């Protein structure tokens, strides 16, 4: 199945049972979500994007249900204006960019 | 043909004959390049990303050669740390996200 990119490619994902609307982004190496609570077992990171960088909390082996599959992967939480699933997860889901 | 996302999906594009290395990004609505010179016929814009927003120069109907096709589309130039082709162009190229 595939997303045609006329509209933003957005899905609903369950991260540790919490539902979140995420943008699937081939231009992110990482995934970063906000408004989810995931533990005190994190390592601090800073990731950069267009306007500069942000502080994040890297959480490993989180549980994620999306597109009828349950995968485990690294998620960061931080003050992103949009939740994205980077390439770290898109590869876990077998996604390719096709033309 | 398709990109498998184990590596960043990067191509070389010719924009008004200038070669530029670009990241194909399904999470960008817009394309923004730096280090290219494109005219004084632009409209000012500001686009936001992760660390905040940036000032851009929107140029319309620019000439772009990429993946064996010559398309025309809107390109912005501004101080991006990475050059990306947003969804405005990926649709011009018939790209879908497949799984
Ligand atoms: C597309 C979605 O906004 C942009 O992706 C990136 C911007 C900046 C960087 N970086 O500075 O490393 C990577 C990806
Ligand atoms: C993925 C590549 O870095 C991120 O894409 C976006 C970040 C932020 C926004 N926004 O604030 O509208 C859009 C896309």
């Amino acid at each position: 199945p595939q997303f045609h990119l006329w509209k933003r490619p957005v899905v609903t994902a369950h991260i540790e049972g919490q539902p979140v609307e995420v943008l699937l982004d081939t231009g992110a190496d990482d995934s970063i979500v906000t408004g989810i609570e995931l533990g005190p077992h994190y390592t601090p990171k800073i990731v950069g994007g267009i306007g500069g960088f942000i502080n994040t909390k890297e959480y490993k082996n989180v549980e994620i249900e999306v597109l009828g599959k349950r995968i485990k992967g690294t998620i960061m939480t931080g003050d992103t204006p949009i939740n994205i699933f980077g390439r770290n997860l898109l590869t876990a889901l077998g996604m390719s960019l096709n033309f």
